[PDB]
């Protein structure tokens, strides 16, 4: 019958990608379809509505009631199964609350079902399969499908951490005022006045990982060296991915282990659930929906240190991710994400500034990066993290996908620096120490070293939220609107520096109040808690 284009799936060949022929032989391949769901408008409105309410008197939805009220319908899954069967695909697994389904079949079947021709591509960052053109499905099913992910398997995200390269002191003079010292997460938390007497007991922090793994020896050695009891850590497999260390310190293991060590050191009473998934748009989405809707571990917080330029994703994939973050906000789950570690250009050399996703989502607490100089438990100096082209810098900027939220509009978010300007959601929301030169001591694959990157800030603040949730007795959930309504005295304002590592324009620059390098600044823990208490 007639076919219909599914919006947001158009793709031209990627820059630097080389076509290596059609995918054939017909091995079995899997994709994730995102279905329409019941009462989608009400869901968005409910969250957008609760904004005018302090998170300690709001009404969030419950996981057990969510599927029936806002999940995809069984009638719709039946139609998706009919569509699958009619094209040689199988509906392998349904996720009712999240409103998604995994379908698999030989390439010819996937090609036919979605109106694409999958091709092999070689690229400097890794070979993958993808399509050039658009996705078209039978008109009869088109209304039921909002997105198809996994057709393109290019690595979708980068873990936003960096290993320290320089540790040696100044020749004929060893001083301390910005380096070459390092901190434990506890030292940083003290500088940010995290509320004490709290360890996150009763909370579960979900940590999303798109590669690598952790080993118990590195973790045990780390916590023992701090003289603290280690948190309970469990691994969760998504789409067949598992806890699989590779042994490379600059590989995904570095991210996995720093995430656990930073969050665990500060909220050792929290259960840390680590969700492993493939590094593809489908894997990333499935890791987030699995954690957000997890009936077993029931996380109250999700920490993400992986991401990619918002323009490197298919629009339909970003929309599906954003919907999963809307679910988290509706369910009272806080989602934090590193804002990027490659400055205002986010690792792209096309002559444009780019912000990183998921940080760009209005439903995510975007975490920027600073260089922190602290001593005797106090902040002596805190500036924008910018160590140049090869050293990295905090992500930050103006989204070209998401409009400026009403709750963020009074902050000093500027128009985009790109040609044409234009308003958009400002990145980041808050910031914390991320400079490897004033980094965090960690144990990665058995060795003691120092790391930085905004990848450390998401777990740092995830632990802060866990402590605050413990004190409040109930989860704070979606915090963004609240943060922008709080008095400025709740934050340590960063006013000096810029996150431009591409040119001399000082792209974006810090200043009094909100800026596109550090957002509202570093939270002052005890003040934030006090402001959230009834
Ligand atoms: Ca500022």
């Amino acid at each position: 019958e007639k076919r219909e284009v599914l919006a947001g799936h158009a793709r031209r060949q990627a820059p630097q990608a080389v076509d290596k022929g059609p995918v054939t032989g017909d091995q079995r391949i899997s994709v994730t379809v995102v279905l329409r769901r019941q009462r989608g408008d009400e869901l968005e409105a409910h969250v957008e509505r609760q904004a005018a309410l302090a998170p300690h008197a709001r009404v969030h939805l419950e996981r057990e009631a969510f599927a029936a009220s806002h999940g995809a319908s069984l009638d719709d899954f039946a139609e998706i199964r009919k569509f699958a069967e009619a094209h040689g695909l199988t509906l392998d697994r349904a996720h009712v609350a999240a409103g998604t389904a995994v379908l698999s079949g030989p390439v010819d079947a996937v090609n036919q079902a979605f109106g694409v021709e999958l091709r092999h591509f070689d690229h400097p960052d890794g070979s993958y399969r993808s399509y050039v053109g658009d996705v078209r499905v039978p008109a009869s099913i088109a209304p039921l499908i909002e997105a198809v992910l996994g057709l393109d398997t290019r690595p979708v995200a980068r873990p936003h951490f960096r290993l320290r390269r320089r540790a040696e002191g100044e020749f004929e003079a060893r001083s301390q005022s910005a380096a070459p010292t390092a901190y434990t997460p506890l030292d940083v938390a003290q500088a940010y006045q995290f509320p004490e007497g709290l360890d996150g007991q009763g909370q579960c922090i979900a940590i999303i990982e798109l590669g690598g793994g952790y080993d118990e020896t590195s973790l045990a050695q780390y916590f023992a060296s701090l003289g603290v009891s280690a948190p309970q850590v469990v691994s969760v497999s998504v789409d067949g991915a598992t806890n699989q260390p590779t042994g490379d310190p600059n590989g995904p293991d570095g991210e996995v282990e720093l995430d656990i060590e930073v969050a665990g050191a500060l909220a050792p009473g929290a259960k840390i659930a680590v969700y492993f998934a493939p590094n593809t748009d489908a894997g990333f989405l499935n890791a987030i929906t699995t954690a957000v809707h997890d009936p077993t571990h029931k996380p109250s917080i999700v920490s993400i240190s992986w991401g990619g330029p918002e323009d490197s994703w298919a629009p339909a994939s970003i929309a599906a991710m954003n919907r999963a973050f809307l679910d988290a906000a509706a369910l009272g789950v806080t989602v934090l994400a590193a804002a990027g570690d490659s400055g205002s250009t986010d690792g792209e050399q096309d002559g444009l500034y780019h912000v990183d996703f998921p940080a760009a989502s209005p439903y995510v607490l975007a975490c920027g990066g600073t260089r922190l100089v602290a001593s005797a438990g106090r902040i002596e100096r805190e500036t924008v993290w910018n160590d140049g082209p090869d050293g990295g810098s905090t992500g930050g900027g103006v989204s070209r996908i998401f409009p400026l939220p009403s709750w963020q509009e009074r902050a000093n978010v500027p128009p985009s620096a790109n040609p044409g300007a234009g308003s958009g959601r400002g990145v980041p929301d808050v910031a914390g120490n991320a400079d490897p030169a004033t980094g965090y001591e960690v144990v990665i694959d058995g060795e003691t070293t120092v790391i930085g990157g905004t990848a450390a800030v998401a777990p740092l603040f995830a632990a802060l939220v866990a402590r605050i949730n413990q004190k409040l007795g109930k989860p704070v959930g979606y915090l963004n609107p609240t943060l922008y309504q709080l008095p400025p005295e709740v934050f340590h304002d960063i006013t000096e520096g810029n996150n431009d590592i591409a040119n001399r324009a000082r792209i974006y620059q810090a200043g009094p109040g909100w800026d596109p390098c550090t957002g509202l600044g570093s939270p002052i823990g005890i003040r934030l808690l006090q402001a959230l208490l009834p």
